RNA sequence: AUAUACCGCCAUCUUAACCCUGAUGAAGGCUACAAAGUACGUUAGGUCAAGGUGUAGCCC
């Protein structure tokens, strides 16, 4: 329901996505992703589709960021302290390529 | 004579923290082609034959 304003509309039965919106969308985003890099924060991408690890882990290791494609074990953000050390540091920004 | 004196030796019998979920209820937390989970006494016992310490008996 949540994703119907972003909707085009339903084409045969299959939803399209109203690209005029995704633009402004994409361009906020990749402003704050920007601004994030610039400022040194760390940067997550987190992704689940098996087809895409490969080329998201490489892609974080491109450009010099963190990815976790993996499976994601309980506890990984809210208990990052006592699964890393008293002294981890968290992202700044995680970047969900599948939500 | 006494282990029905003790030991020695055999045998009997009795005997932590953290993080999530449920609207922050009692409560719950797993799937790998992975979906919240990680950190001693007891006995009228035997044995004084390969061991000891005492205790009492008798002494026309
Ligand atoms: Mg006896």
């Amino acid at each position: 329901r949540f994703m119907e304003p972003y909707i085009f509309g339903s084409r045969l039965d299959h939803d399209i996505i109203d690209l005029e919106q995704t633009a402004t969308h994409l361009q906020l985003a990749l402003n704050f992703t920007a601004h994030m890099a610039y400022r040194k924060g760390i940067i997550l991408f987190i992704s689940r589709n098996r087809q895409f690890s490969y080329l998201i882990e490489n892609m974080a290791r491109d450009c010099g960021e963190y990815a976790h494609t993996r499976y994601f074990r309980g506890g990984m953000l809210t208990n990052a302290r006592l699964l890393f050390g008293p002294t981890v540091r968290l992202p700044d920004l995680i970047i969900f390529l599948h939500t």
